[PDB]
DNA sequence: CCGGC
DNA sequence: GGCCG
């Protein structure tokens, strides 16, 4: 899990732009060369839309050092009943400056 | 740059289970040893949801070999005429059996 | 009947 | 993800 310590920019629903903005400042920080995207379920799609963006539109020498994959389940209280079985994914995305 | 000529599973818009079901049988194929899992835009999330299935509940032992993440431009036709290109993002996710 | 709504 | 054009 590389990035160890590197700032985080978690990525929700707003627009992806939001977040392709928030990547670009963050690598804009003194001393800062790396930038972890972190997304849960459907906004994963998110991630990496804004992670392509970011390289292909903004900044091409921003590189994708790691990526990883994991999932988890939550206890989902049924309407009006009692039982929960969902898994949910989420990926981390190590990006670098200047490969 | 690995799992070339690996056996594949395109993601689409079915049920998560029935590409759950497609990794696991393409992995019983006594010679296959690896499986990549490929898909396109909003099929992302439901991916890495399909692999992390088969990772935490149905083959404990496979391993991530590798992710790459990737986008294309495609050229779309408004209602209107004269239209203009849109970015799709993708993800290859390589499956290896244990060993 | 393929792609948009 | 089925109804619309």
């Amino acid at each position: 899990m590389a990035c160890e310590g590197a700032p985080e920019v978690r990525i929700g629903r707003k627009p992806v732009m939001n977040y392709v903005l928030a990547i670009l400042t963050t690598l804009m920080e003194q001393g800062t060369n790396q930038v972890v995207v972190k997304a849960r379920g459907r906004n994963i799609n998110r991630a990496v839309d804004a992670v392509e963006i970011v390289r292909k539109r903004f900044a091409k020498n921003i590189e994708i050092k790691d990526i990883k994959i994991d999932s988890q389940e939550i206890e989902v209280q049924t309407p009006e009943g009692q039982t929960r079985t969902r898994r949910v994914s989420s990926i981390e995305i190590c990006l670098e400056k200047a490969g």
